């Protein structure tokens, strides 16, 4: 019996997806097929142009049997948190055994090269990044030179290591390493990457990025979206559009985040996860001398940071999230496997994860505390309850920027069970 | 020499406020006259209409010689708090001898005799109001029923208690209480309000109430607006509109209250100031039910919750205004006098206010800190830094809702230097 495991985010589920995931299923013919699965924001630092519970049935009609959600403290992180946090929950169902992963060089070999090295932690290697560590290096820059300078005394190739600026093949990595740490028997396996980089902007025809995609639709060409889309992800679009749940953009946000930060001082940046290299100051300035989202992360970017890595603080910073939760985080792992939703088929490996799961199943959030109180595995409770107040929390702030007035209010998390889809 | 205070919002400055400016000045003859105003937050929980640096300049054209600032702490209150901060405000000036204030019964007499009761506290009166909020009444309903039954016990009349269910008055009784408290000599002087009440929300010509006034503006009904205001006051609300500086609703700033609120814990409002009687559930709870703030402050209201203390405690909550800290005020007061403005006539006696003054005088804001470490006079440093960081913040949100967003940038409090008018 096989179980197919992807990590993704769907932003949304375009044809480089479905290419991926049939591929996946070719490669592994995998009797079960699990996802992974950001939530409302993603790993760029923004929202989710529609609903999990959108983009959730989306997965299940394009055959994934089970979705769970990432949650939120890994989904908006950066490679190594987010990578951790997804293989922490697909190792956690029990049942997951391979995982297919996008990739630019396509050669799992070098993958789980670096990955060992990382793991492994060799004495050469420490020595390199503790020097690269000076000379005022940013961590995955000392990193890869420290990588780089490992590879000439092994006598390999030292040029590959510069493959490592590609997004799929750093996660890639970090899959893999995580996997190492918590002793994982996952199998890994990589297909060579669908269609336009993840960051293209530009319209390909068949296959656009998803980036691209979203920019689409803030033009409304919505004939070019349909050509980039399978068809049961734009009806599905179309549907949380015309229902007043779509789409959402980042710039929607943007007068809250930027109003928020100007009620903050620097004392309040410095407690919040990721930020060091000044850019406690850099938010603190920024937000009082520009008058727009926009302008903000302009006047914060510099030669050093990636808009992505400014967003995602931004993020960071309105659900508070510190720098202490994180690091437990990072430690432990998400401490619940939250399902979105399932196919008659995933009902089936559902049944079965209830006896093999490492974490405790969470399906009706109205029992989740329930289901706290009565789990027998030794979960941090203390951490289980702020992360998944994190999700909820993340949700009902999303919530607020649906276009129709009306999608307001509730929680959706309470409100809305796990999509339920008849094969 | 006689120098005259008086305690104002203007939000916006009417027919109203010239007719009761005017007679405060024929009443008391004055050599100067001295405004301590709210900045751009009134006691009602709403915005100024027009920001704090235009209202200045108006009340500078309408015959105040110098503007103050009322720190936002104080000016966000409760009659209390609000007359508490004004007093201490206009008595640290060291020159203030008299105050006028309008007032529906203006019974001086009756006035003083209140506070002086609020101010000694005789037992007498102690028991009757535990009594009353052992009953369960609030402390306005339990202070008014105690006070009846202490008149009734001393044979005086008490359904003359009955006065003090009129705002203005109630208010006049915390400005005279709050002398008495602080040892202030200042003469106070009641004259009787005439036009529409504050509560009034409907337009009759002149004198309608600055409430029906902005609404006036929400239905872009201009000329009756015009016909409202003097010419000053309306010449300076066009020049904030044509900039793009006005007008600014409650409404504008509607969808980030509730966004926030949705950011937060029962925990967070447990530590804001205000709350009580279950409001930190009704605020959480209904932060998650409604999706607008007008249905938000219809959720959390209720018999014993007015409006203006609901839209208050949002203010709180959004600028995180905590128990101790508003403790703190209460208890020692303003730490510094800001000017807003002056006149050329006002230099005079804004020059006797620094060799008399009892708390320093902030006019340069760029400077603030530099006067602190400097000041002889023994404020209370952290209390210092508190109150005038709110009250910078304040200014810094208030600024994201101009409606153009050419005028969103840069800190106005460091930017707009004290208005000045030859004269």
């Amino acid at each position: 019996m096989k179980v197919l495991g992807v990590v993704v985010e769907y932003n949304p589920f375009h044809n480089g997806h479905l290419y991926h995931l049939t591929s996946a299923r070719e490669l592994v013919k995998p009797d079960y097929t699990i996802a992974v699965m950001s939530g409302n924001f993603c790993q760029r630092g923004e929202p989710a142009v529609i609903d999990k519970f959108a983009r959730a049935e989306i997965a299940l009609r394009m055959g994934v049997d089970v979705v769970l959600e990432l949650p939120v403290v890994f989904a908006t992180q950066d490679a190594g948190g987010f990578a951790f946090g997804a293989v922490c929950v697909l190792d956690a169902t029990g049942v997951v055994t391979d995982v297919v992963f996008g990739s630019e060089s396509n050669d799992i070999e070098f993958l789980q090269r670096v990955a060992r090295i990382l793991y492994e932690q060799p004495d050469e290697y420490q020595k390199f990044l503790h020097e690269e560590l000076k000379k005022g290096y940013s961590f995955p820059n000392a990193r890869k030179y420290a990588l780089m300078r490992y590879f000439s005394m092994k006598g390999w190739n030292e040029e590959e290591v510069l493959k490592l600026e590609k997004s799929n093949d750093i996660l890639g990595v970090e899959y893999i390493h995580s996997a190492l740490k918590i002793g994982s028997n996952i199998r890994f396996h990589t297909i060579k990457r669908v269609g336009a980089e993840e960051k293209d902007t530009s319209f390909r025809g068949r296959f656009s990025s998803a980036t691209a995609i979203r920019n689409l639709m803030r033009e409304k060409r919505w004939e070019e979206v349909r050509d980039s889309l399978p068809e049961d992800s734009f009806e599905i679009l179309m549907r949380e559009i015309n229902e007043g749940r779509g789409p959402v953009f980042l710039e929607n946000m943007g007068d809250f985040l930027l109003s928020f930060f100007r009620l903050k001082n620097m004392d309040f940046f410095e407690k919040i996860h990721g930020f060091s290299e000044g850019l406690e100051k850099r938010f603190h300035v920024c937000a009082r001398q520009t008058g727009s989202y926009r302008d903000f992360l302009e006047c914060v970017k510099a030669k050093r940071f990636t808009f992505s890595r400014i967003r995602r603080l931004a993020l960071f910073s309105v659900f508070e999230v510190n720098k202490e939760f994180v690091e437990k985080s990072n430690t432990k792992g998400p401490q619940y496997i939250r399902i979105l939703g399932f196919t008659e088929k995933g009902r089936e490996i559902l049944s079965l994860m209830r006896k093999k799961a490492k974490l405790p199943i969470v399906t009706n959030m109205s029992l989740y505390r329930k289901v706290l109180e009565k789990t027998d595995l030794p979960v941090d409770k203390q951490l289980f309850l702020e992360q998944i107040d994190l999700d909820v929390k993340a949700t009902n702030f999303y919530s607020m920027f649906f276009p129709s007035v009306e999608q307001r209010c509730g929680e959706r998390d309470f409100s809305i069970h796990p999509i339920f889809l008849r094969t």
